[PDB]
């Protein structure tokens, strides 16, 4: 098939600085930082993922996929730094993951925001399908928040050309992954947003999930969801993968709904709710010459 002419940008250690730690796990640590390229007079806010020859291959596999994407609703690799550790330089998504965002801001999250997030995830996912890329790990923890109005899909660590409670039944039973198995995971992601961050099948052990799904049990109707929105989630969980919606149809369905949000999601106090916008005071050291990665192109 088609040659991948993506550019892998190698960045010098001296071109960027680590400010604080954003999160740390088994992989290594993610830092908040600033990238000050060559003699450009720009400060790009960045996220630095810092890490054995085996782990280096896995991070270089993530860098390969992350450098091959370019969409407004997908996180791209800005570059890699080849130190003794090997670090991925990415765009700072200052509001963190969508999962914690819906949990921390439930009292200010209205129907408009929820349906628009669904449209953006469907757009990002449809783009990955265009690029013949199966995510294999779509979940609300892997959707990042640039601004409350703009979200992006990330975490290409499993992406190809195990998270049980987000997986399609074919994936649990036969290790089959398709763009239609990503649709199942999209359904679970939506359920997570609609329940303001609830854990899917809470208390149920992962080994019981396969049997539960086979019997015909599914995640319940969130209280804010009209039958219109739940019906969509339910279609994403059909046994027959081809019977599930396509991401391009999910874009259309959620867009029609986002034009009249209160007809599809019932939230007390909706419309009187407000989240930070770039049109707010103190929304955005030296704030001189800072440009977002989305505006820094070469
Ligand atoms: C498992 O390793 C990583 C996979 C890639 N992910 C990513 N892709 C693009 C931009 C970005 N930037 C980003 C991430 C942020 C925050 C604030 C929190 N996080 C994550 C990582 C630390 C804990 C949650 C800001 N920007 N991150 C973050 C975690």
């Amino acid at each position: 098939e088609a040659p991948n002419q993506a550019l892998l940008r190698i960045l010098k250690e001296t071109e960027f600085k680590k400010i604080k730690v954003l999160g740390s796990g088994a992989f290594g640590t993610v830092y908040k930082g600033l990238w000050i390229p060559e003699g450009e007079k720009v400060k790009i806010p960045v996220a630095i993922k810092e890490l054995s020859p085996k782990a280096n291959k896995e991070i270089l596999d993530e860098a390969y996929v992350m450098a091959s994407v370019d969409n407004p609703h997908v996180c791209r690799l800005l570059g890699i730094c080849l130190t003794s550790t090997v670090q991925l330089i990415m765009q700072l998504m200052p509001f963190g993951c969508l999962l914690d965002y819906v949990r921390e801001h439930k009292d200010n999250i209205g129907s408009q925001y929820l349906l628009n997030w669904c449209v953006q995830i469907a757009k990002g996912m449809n783009y990955l399908e265009d690029r013949r890329l199966v995510h294999r790990d779509l979940a609300a923890r892997n959707v990042l928040v640039k601004t409350p109005q703009h979200v992006k899909i990330t975490d290409f660590g499993r992406a190809k050309l195990v998270p049980i409670k987000w997986m399609a039944l074919e994936s649990i039973l036969h290790r089959i992954y398709t763009h239609q198995s990503d649709v199942w995971s999209y359904g679970v992601t939506v359920w997570e947003l609609m329940t303001f961050g609830s854990k899917p099948y809470d208390g149920i052990p992962a080994s019981e999930i396969s049997s539960i799904l086979e019997k015909g049990e599914r995640l319940p109707q969130p209280p804010i969801c009209t039958i219109d929105v739940y019906m969509i989630m339910v279609k994403c969980w059909m046994i027959d993968a081809d019977s599930r919606p396509k991401f391009r149809e999910l874009i259309i369905e959620f867009s029609k709904m986002a034009r009249d949000p209160q007809r599809y999601l019932v939230i007390q106090g909706d419309e009187r709710m407000h989240l930070p916008s770039p049109t707010d005071s103190n929304f955005y050291e030296d704030m001189d010459d800072v440009v977002d990665a989305d505006e820094y192109l070469i």
